[PDB]
C-alpha cells in the first residue's frame, strides 16, 4: 500500500496532507522550493528536498524534479494538492508511468473533464443537467449559429473548449464577428479554435457537490457548497451546505454526481461545479482534485476528505456508506490572505505577532506561525478560518467573534473585508449571486 | 431574561464564557485582579471592573466587590466559572439575595452536595449507586464500628463529611484510633467532626456522568468521562466516552443521575463523579458547575454546555432531548500547565512565541498569546488541547501531532508529560486507573 507520500505542493493544503499522512502512519517527503525552506510542513516533515528555486516554474511546476524526488526516495505515491500540477493529466500519466499512485484521478479522465465539451458530453451522456447549449463545436455558418443562438435564447456566451477565454453576445448583431473573434483568440493562445455557445445566466449562485469514487465500485455524494462570494472570479468565503437546497434535491443532483463518476472511470475526490438559477441547476466544470474549501464539507458531514483521498489512492473502498452521510448544521469558510483588504495587492513580509482563534466550533487550517515571513512568490493565502453551528445564523456569529480575536501583525490582511460580508444584512439571509461581492464592492 | 452577565472568573473558562455570551448576545463584564488587566478575555468584554489586588483572596473570592459589579454595571447574572465561588453556597445565596440570577444551582443544592453525608444520602433515596459505607455518621462505639468496618469488609476509609481528611484503615487493630483521629483533625480545621466510614476501593477508574438539569422540569445525561490519568489528585488527560462503557451502562447510571437532578432540584450543568472498579458504578462526589473538561463531551455529542447553562439560567428549557444525545466518536484532552514537566514547580513568565495547532478535529481552548505573561498568583493552566476522532485511536494519534506541533517559548511546560503518557501502551489499551500515573512517574 501507501507507506511513502510525496506531497507535491505548498502552504496550508501541503501542512493538511501532512496531518493525514501522519495521522495514517504514512511517511512524508515534503518537496519545496529555495523559498519554502521555512514552510511549517517542511519543517514537520520526514524526509525534505529541495526541488528548484522560488519561482513556481523552476519547482512548484517542475515535473521532473518531483518525479525524481519521488524515485530517490522510494515514495509509493504522490499528492499533487490543488493548484500547480494537480490537474494537469501529462503530470498523472508521467507519475503513473514512472511506477508511482497519482492521488487523484487517471490522465485520461483528467484531460476528458478538463476539456469543456468532452465534459459537457460525458456530463450529458450520464444525465448530469448541463447549461443549454450549442452541444458540441459550432460551425462558421453564420445561419446555423443564428439558428443555435436563437433557439438557446440570448444572451449567450461563446467559450473556447480548452479555455480558462470568453464572450458574451447579447444580440444577433454581434454573433457572426464574436464567434470569429472567440475562435481566433483560442487558437492563437491555447492552439486550439474549438468553441461552442450556451446560455449565459445572468443571476446564477455557484453551488458545487463533493464526491469520493473508489477502485471498488462505489461514488459517494458529500451534499454541496455555496461559493459564490467572490471578487474576480476569486473565492472569499464558502459554506455549507448551501442555503435552500433541499435534502431531496440534494439526492437527486448528488446521485446523477455519483453516477456520472462511475461512468468516467473517476477515482478519488472531485468535485462538480453548477451555476445553480431559478432552482435548476446546470454543469459548468468537474474539478478534478481537492479543494481549497474542503473543509466546509468535512464539518457539516463528519467525512475526512483527504485521508479518504489517501485510503482510495491505496486501493481500499471509501470507509463509509451513502446512508452513513447526514448533513448536520451549518459550516463557513473565510480565507484570509496576506493582502491589503480594499486594492487587494499583495502583503508579503515578517508575520511578528500571530493570534490565532480557538474554542468550540472553530478551525484553523494555516502554516503561518509568529515569525514567518510570507513570501512574495506564490499566492497569497496564509489561512482558512472555518467554523461549524446547529444553524447558519450559529456559524456565522462564530466566524464574526473568531475574526475579532484574530491577530496578524506586520502585513495586511482582508480579514476587513470578511467582518464586512459576515454583517452584511443580505449574507445573513443567504443565498446571493455570484455577482454580489462586487456589486457590494462598488 | 439575561441580558449582561458578570464572568466572575480568569484564565480559559473566562474566555470560553465570553465565547457563549458573545454568540449569545450577551453583553460581558469582565471583574478582574490588578494582575489580570491583560487577559484575552478582559481585553475582550463590554465592561470591565477591577475587583481587587492581585491575591485571589482579594479579588476572585472576594464577594462584596463581584456583587458590587453586577450591580454597578446592572447587569443580570454571574457566572462562576469552575473553581474560586463557583461551589460557594454562602456567595450564591448572596448572589440571589442581592436580585441577581447566580449561574447554578440554588445555595440549598450547593450545600446538600457539599456535605459528604447528605449527599450520599440524597444519592441512595435517588437510587444512584453509592461505595459501601456505614450509611450516615459513625459513632464512638469501637464495638459498633469495629462491626460497621467487619460488615464492610477491609480496607475501609475514614471520611470527614466535610473534607477535601481522609484515612484509609487496613486493619481492626487500628479503627479506633484512627475514627478518633479523623474526627479530631476534622473539629479542628473545619469545625466540623462529623465522619463516616465506606470501603476503600483499591483499584478504580475515575469515570464521570455530565448532565443538565433546567427550570422546566427537564433532565438529561451526556455520556460520562473518563479522568483516571491524575496526580496528586490533579487531572492531567481526560477523555470521552470512557473506554468499556456500554450504551446499555451509559443508559442505566445516566437515567439514574438525570432522575437524582429532578429529585433534588437540581439546576443547571453538573457532574457526578464515580469510582469505577470491577464493572460497577459507586458516587464519590457530585461537582455542582462546570468542570474543566467538559469540552471532551462537547466532541462526542455536539452539545455546547456553557451555552445551555445560559439558557437554563435565562429560564429556558434545554435546548434538546435525551433521545436526540447520541455518543458518536472519541475525545481527549491535555491539560496544558506552565510548569516544570518532571518536577511540577510552576513556570510563569512571558510566552515569547506560542505556536498553536490546529487542522482537522483539534481544538483549542486557551487565553494565552505571543506575549502573555502568565503570573504567579493562580493555577498554572494555560491551554486545554482538545481532539476528536471517529475513534479513540484517531483521537490519540491527532493529540500526538497536535502536541508536536504545539511551541510555547519562553517558559516550561507539561507538553512532555502528555507525549509520554499517549505513548504509553497500556494508555492506548485503554482502562487505565487512578494510580496509573503516579505508579508510571515512579
Ligand atoms: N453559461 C454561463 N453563464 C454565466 N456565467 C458563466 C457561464 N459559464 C461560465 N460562467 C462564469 O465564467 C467564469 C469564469 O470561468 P473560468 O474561466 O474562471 O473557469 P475556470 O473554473 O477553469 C478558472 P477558475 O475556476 O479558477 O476561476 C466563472 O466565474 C463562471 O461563473
Ligand atoms: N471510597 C474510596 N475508595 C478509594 N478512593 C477514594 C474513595 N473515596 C475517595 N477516594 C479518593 O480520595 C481522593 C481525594 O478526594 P478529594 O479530597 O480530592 O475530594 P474533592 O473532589 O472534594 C477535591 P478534588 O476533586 O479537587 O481532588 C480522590 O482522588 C478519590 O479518588
Ligand atoms: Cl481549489
Ligand atoms: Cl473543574
Ligand atoms: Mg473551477
Ligand atoms: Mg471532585
Amino acid at each position: 500500500m501507501l507507506e511513502k507520500v510525496v506531497i507535491a505542493n505548498r502552504g496550508e493544503i501541503a501542512l493538511r496532507i501532512l496531518r493525514a499522512c501522519k495521522e495514517l502512519g504514512i511517511k512524508t517527503v515534503a518537496v519545496h522550493s529555495t523559498a519554502d525552506r521555512d514552510l511549517k510542513h517542511v519543517l514537520l516533515a520526514d524526509e525534505t528536498i529541495c526541488i528548484g528555486p522560488a519561482p513556481s516554474a523552476k519547482s512548484y511546476l517542475n515535473i521532473p524534479a518531483i518525479i525524481a524526488a519521488a524515485e530517490v526516495t522510494g515514495a509509493d505515491a504522490i499528492h499533487p494538492g490543488y493548484g500547480f500540477l494537480s490537474e494537469n493529466a501529462d503530470f498523472a500519466e508521467q507519475v503513473e508511468r514512472s511506477g508511482f499512485t497519482f492521488i487523484g484521478p487517471t490522465a485520461d479522465v483528467i484531460r476528458l473533464m478538463g476539456d469543456k465539451v468532452s465534459a459537457i458530453k460525458a456530463m450529458k451522456k450520464a444525465g448530469v443537467p448541463c447549461v443549454p447549449g450549442s452541444d458540441g463545436p459550432v460551425s462558421n455558418d453564420i445561419a446555423k449559429n443564428k439558428e443555435i443562438a436563437k433557439r438557446i435564447g440570448y444572451p449567450i456566451i461563446i467559450k473556447a473548449s480548452g479555455g480558462g477565454g470568453m464572450r458574451v453576445v447579447r444580440s444577433e448583431d454581434a454573433l457572426e464577428e464574436s464567434i470569429a473573434m472567440t475562435k481566433a483568440e483560442a487558437k492563437a493562445a491555447f492552439n486550439n479554435d474549438m468553441v461552442y455557445m450556451e446560455k449565459y445566466l445572468e443571476n446564477p449562485r455557484h453551488v458545487e457537490i463533493q464526491v469520493l469514487a473508489d477502485t471498488h465500485g462505489n461514488a459517494v455524494y458529500l451534499a454541496e457548497r455555496d461559493c459564490s462570494m467572490q471578487r474576480r472570479h476569486q473565492k472569499v468565503v464558502e459554506e455549507a451546505p448551501a442555503p435552500g437546497i433541499t435534502e431531496e434535491v440534494r439526492r437527486d443532483i448528488g446521485s446523477r454526481c455519483a453516477n456520472a463518476c462511475v461512468e468516467i472511470g473517476y477515482r478519488g475526490a472531485g468535485t462538480f461545479e453548477f451555476l445553480y438559477e431559478n432552482g435548476e441547476f446546470y454543469f459548468i466544470e468537474m474539478n478534478t482534485r481537492i479543494q481549497v474549501e474542503h473543509p466546509v464539507t468535512e464539518m457539516i458531514t463528519g467525512v475526512d476528505l483527504v485521508k479518504e483521498q489517501l485510503r482510495i489512492a491505496a486501493g481500499l473502498p471509501i470507509s463509509f456508506k451513502q446512508e452513513d452521510i447526514k448533513v448536520k448544521g451549518h459550516a463557513m469558510e473565510c480565507r484570509i490572505n496576506a493582502e491589503d483588504p480594499k486594492t487587494f495587492l499583495p502583503s508579503p513580509g515578517k508575520v511578528n505577532h500571530l493570534h490565532s482563534p480557538g474554542g468550540l466550533g472553530v478551525r484553523w487550517d494555516s502554516h503561518v506561525y509568529g515569525g514567518y515571513t510570507v513570501p512574495p512568490h506564490y499566492d497569497s493565502m496564509i489561512a482558512k478560518l472555518i467554523t461549524y453551528g446547529d444553524t447558519r445564523e450559529v456559524a456565522i456569529r462564530r466566524m464574526q467573534n473568531a475574526l475579532s480575536e484574530t491577530i496578524i501583525d506586520g502585513i495586511k490582511t482582508n480579514i476587513p473585508l470578511h467582518e464586512l460580508i459576515l454583517e452584511d444584512e443580505n449574507f445573513q439571509k443567504g443565498g446571493t449571486n455570484i455577482h454580489y461581492l462586487e456589486k457590494k464592492l462598488g
